[PDB]
């Protein structure tokens, strides 16, 4: 019904399949998002392309490879200054990833001069630039792995990363929740981008998606009540 109502919309658009680019589905939260969104497309051939890196998903989308791309609100807000894009769906906070924190050696948060930064992480770059402001802080190209390891070493002073009270203490580290700025929470919000002039895809998403239903399905996947299907 809902499905057949969806199938009927596809009949009037030059869209066969809908291909959505999103991260590799390596958290239960990503799975619930992936599962909740596809469920909104019942009756429409809908498939995920799982592609590491927000930048390349957006580049692909811009080049016409995908109909839509999933990224964080924080990234998306930047992409829109740089490219002609549409934020077609916004899911609110805590729909994409967990909170981030500032990880450094114990009590040395006031003494930060070098920061680890993964080149592949669009959000970590933005958040590092936002948090370290007009401060003389050196950025070092490191995976968190390498950053953590190097922070333990003593060379690199900090990394902004996903948030655990105990492991950190064992390594002589500390994690600080991030100062205030609305952008940090934007990092946890899933959004769907389309090309700015792709009205068929924008309008189809508006037609098919029930935001609260998508969210409740995500919730049921995260609680283990329901298994994901994506």
């Amino acid at each position: 019904s809902n499905a057949m109502d969806n199938k009927a919309l596809l009949s009037h658009v030059d869209i066969n399949n809908v291909v959505c680019a999103m991260p590799l589905p390596y958290t239960r939260l990503y799975e619930g998002l992936a599962s909740g969104l596809k469920a909104q497309f019942d009756g429409i051939p809908f498939y995920y392309a799982h592609m590491r890196g927000a930048d390349i998903r957006v580049e692909c989308l811009l080049n016409g490879v995908y109909d839509m791309a999933v990224v964080s609100r924080l990234a998306a807000e930047s992409y829109l200054s740089q490219n002609n894009l549409c934020i077609a769906l916004e899911l609110g906070p805590h729909t994409y990833v967990g909170e981030h924190q500032l990880i450094c050696r114990k009590g040395e948060s006031g003494n930060v001069k070098r920061v680890g930064l993964d080149s592949r992480s669009a959000d970590q770059k933005i958040m590092t630039d936002v948090f370290f402001g007009d401060s003389d802080v050196e950025r070092v190209d490191l995976s968190y792995h390498e950053s953590l390891q190097r922070i333990v070493k003593g060379d690199v002073d900090a990394v902004i990363w996903n948030v655990a009270e105990n492991e950190l203490t064992m390594l002589g580290l500390e994690a600080t929740p991030l100062t205030d700025d609305p952008r940090f929470l934007q990092a946890t919000e899933a959004v769907v981008l389309t090309r700015v002039d792709d009205y068929p895809m924008q309008q189809l998403l508006r037609a098919v998606v029930d935001k609260h239903a998508l969210l409740a399905h995500q919730q049921r996947v995260v609680s283990g009540e329901q298994e994901p299907s994506y």
